[PDB]
């Protein structure tokens, strides 16, 4: 439960592909996580994908080069609320 440990990463990949890895709390109140990503600019339209609890890492892809992203990992609970993790990270090329 709570806020995760999310860093920015970018292992050598792709500038379209942004591999971050988060780091999970000890407790099993976390279920899922929600990956979603807005390039921070205009607070307008944005993506995300559900990413399962056993994966503790993920690439998005199909990204812009050399832009920054707002990120936030939501943590959704066991059916009950869901915890919030805010960041940003930025994709180069």
């Amino acid at each position: 439960s709570g806020p995760v440990e999310v860093f920015i990463t970018e292992t050598p990949s792709q500038p379209n592909s942004h591999p971050i890895q988060w780091n999970a709390p000890q407790p099993s109140h976390i279920s899922k996580y929600i990956l979603r990503w807005r390039p921070k600019n205009s607070v307008g339209r944005w993506k995300e994908a559900t990413i399962p609890g056993h994966l503790n890492s993920y690439t998005i892809k199909g990204l812009k080069p050399g832009v920054v992203y707002e990120g936030q990992l939501i943590s959704i609970q066991q059916y009950g609320h869901q915890e919030v993790t805010r960041f940003d990270f930025t994709t180069t090329s």
